[PDB]
């Protein structure tokens, strides 16, 4: 069973990994960041973020566990002063593997899909953004705002959280859509609310005039010209994680916007 | 194969009735409003809750299907001048049911269940309201402002979407909760967001001080006094619809709120 | 000079008026409860708003002071072991007088004013809430939800901030209303935003259906009748404070929500 | 009393220009787009905006006048077949002048003021926005989000309405702060409400870590680097309109959002 361990770089992190390779080399445990099947984050969300996106072509074969050296995170959840007895249950342990849903983000032209673990977002380049919505091959509205954020269940507590989401228990596999400063008088029309969609459901956008949009899967953010279409699913690839704790989502929900 | 329908009792409603019930009468169909197999429901929204809530312990036994004189509704979404089409295929047909989740209100004193279409609030009689709340047995907030409304998944599009609320499809089994003018300061804190509960969640709400509160389910507002705890889950229970074309819920969305 | 003290009743802050009358003693301060020129308040800013609804027909003739017993208050500014050094500087000083801007309310039957420091609120008794939103003699939309709030300069950061309205610096002479849960669809449609009102501007509610509500002043609610028009308008008298510090008001709003 | 106009350059719009044009030559009136004293905008909003920032530094000398080609407009409101009654009143009369406050905006490096009508924003280039907010030299909070928004009174029915403000009356010298899409978390705390300042208030932006901002005034955005301070008061200048009728700005705000 093989491992590695990715780390923020600064100098609490690293030294919180060497600690720990040499925990893990008392154990006939083989240190692999070519294809691993035990993947480590040490240092906040975003450096899980980023482990994820290293093996985003290997999530059946991982399961993450994930470290947090600054605050608390929702999937880097593990003080850092518990690694030795993360490090022990790790290796000769059989723990329990805990699964989160994904969504799909195609793009066409005139294919290109991507796997988010928080969410989603479309923007325009400049001029003002205006996108008609589909859903299940049914226009739905036709929006102009500064922009549209379609959110996973983990990923409601991040960016969709702001934009006045709701909050989704990972256990529902769904995607939430959310609103970025609409325009609404008595000629443009949105909903307003934030909508849940369930799997199997596609919400499409389509572009009114210009072509070009700056969209942004988690922290990742590009630019896409003459585009034609941006087609959002929930995907049936799953993340994996490794608990070896009771730490309910709704308790880490507190911990994190409650108190701690 | 036995039938009933309930009217608004406005001239409207009541002669679109009679003509229904004079068109089933050239078919074999038995009106029978003690035990039928098909509610039908003539008016609005309001009138399929009262139909709903007339017949709750016979759910398995009924499929539902609503007629709107007024606005288009969300339950009742069936054009008054196609009744006859929809006598037509209701007798002779076979059709296919549709079922959507249900909410359990659990209050205990010192049980009494019930079974809600849309929404179950909870207010004070009189005092201010502070509550706990706590979510599988785990304490998450200390609410305290007007009060608050838990949403079934067709219930968002009611007084879930005035509360800020998401609008969830109804082929998820879940509840939603959402806030009513909290208090957020230095001292007291609450989360905003919207939440979303799976099933098999049970959230709790256990008082603080005044242990009088105003308690509503659906258009059912009643007062309870000397109360111990407000239980709610997603019920095992299902509504079931009858179906004779492809609504989406989605399109429903749009023409109640978009345009029609 | 005549002065009095009003307490929340509790054992800190009784035995905390106590000791400034025997302050109060040392200098030739007559106690008059009847006719003061000075209002100290004790405990919280509901103290404080018993005390203001106390005298609200000697406004000008009294200039108000709030102690907080409990936590920080917007009009209990005062920390209580600073008190000796309030009894010393309000005997022998001048200071200076600061004023804001007051709520008047005209309720007519078939009148009845009344002032308010924070908001004034309307709701409806049992059925639905619906008004029409009269402004200045023009009709500007039909309201349907749960009531509405209007607020003072200082009363924003009260039950105003908790309806998402805004918070504006007591110099201004204006009102704020905010919404109350309202039913927005392709029929029924609010402004939802929050309107601010400036001086000599009057809004005015007229009922639809029911004509009973249940108008809420402060913290002071009663129920109503029969009634014809809700008249709000900024009232000419005006709250009088005595300042011997400089306590931003943006840096009260600081202390209050963000930290201290 | 020399007059210009400009046109949104579409086939309706230009041939109305040439048509009053016409008809001011039978009266005598001089066209001078250099330094005229009635400047005429005919098309939208921001053709008014664009008219408005082409003569920013004559603003004592110049009454406004727009006219809405397309859909009902906030500074254009007068409809295009009632433009020869326009340019009738215009020529031989002597009408009444209504002035607005307007935004001053002053970004300084290591000064440049600017001048807004509707809105000046805020965010930054690429990585996250983050801010502290200085009101009156007293730091009031540390921003997190995507940006801010300072708006004028007669702005609030713009971008400032997308964001949750409130409007105001242009009669209230005054400037709202919105904000963007903020972080609230356990450790990072913004107010969240919109915020309304008076004449002679300071609202101050100063970077925490990035020194790079998108700073927009109304339409115009631009790019600042190494950016020290960005300094926010209602401007002592004042645009000014000319008004040939009653047309109430809470008349407009429904027109615009309620039905017309
Ligand atoms: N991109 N980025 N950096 C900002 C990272 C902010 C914290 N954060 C990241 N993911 C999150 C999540 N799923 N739930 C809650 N909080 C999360
Ligand atoms: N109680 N009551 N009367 C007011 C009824 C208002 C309309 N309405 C009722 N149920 C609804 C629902 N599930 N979705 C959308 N709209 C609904
Ligand atoms: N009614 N009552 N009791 C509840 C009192 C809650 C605190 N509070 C009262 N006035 C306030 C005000 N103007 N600004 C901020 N906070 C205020
Ligand atoms: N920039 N731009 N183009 C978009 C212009 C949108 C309409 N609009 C412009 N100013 C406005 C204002 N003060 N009140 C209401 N609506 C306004």
């Amino acid at each position: 069973m093989k491992y590695m361990i990715t780390s923020k770089g600064d100098e609490k992190s690293d030294l919180l990994r060497l600690n720990m390779i040499a925990g893990f080399g008392e154990y006939d445990m083989e240190y692999d960041d070519v294809e691993p099947e035990i993947v480590i984050s040490i240092g906040g969300d975003g450096t899980f973020l980023s482990a994820f996106h290293q093996y985003e072509e290997r999530l059946d074969e991982i399961a993450f566990i994930g470290i947090h050296t600054g605050h608390l995170g929702f999937y880097a959840d593990w003080r850092p002063a518990e690694a030795d007895k993360l490090v022990k249950l790790l290796a000769k342990g059989e723990y329990q593997k805990v699964s989160y849903p994904l969504l799909k983000t195609t793009v066409k032209y005139g294919e290109a899909t991507y796997l988010a673990l928080n969410e989603s977002t479309v923007k325009s380049s400049g001029g003002p953004f205006v996108v008609d919505v589909v859903i299940n091959d049914i226009h739905f509205e036709r929006f102009r705002g500064d922009g549209l954020c379609m959110s996973t269940p983990s990923g409601t507590t991040a960016y969709n959280k702001s934009l006045g989401g709701a909050l989704m228990h990972p256990s529902i596999e769904a995607m939430q859509l959310t609103e970025m400063a609409s325009i609404n008088n008595r000629v443009y029309r949105t909903i307003g609310s934030p909508l849940v969609f369930p799997k199997h459901h596609v919400v499409s956008l389509q572009p009114v005039n210009d072509k070009d949009f700056q969209i942004s899967v988690d922290h990742l953010s590009i630019l896409h010209r003459d585009v034609q279409e941006i087609r959002y699913e929930v995907s049936a690839k799953k993340i994996h994680f490794a608990r070896f704790r009771s730490f309910p989502f709704w308790r880490r929900v507190h911990d994190s916007f409650i108190e701690d």
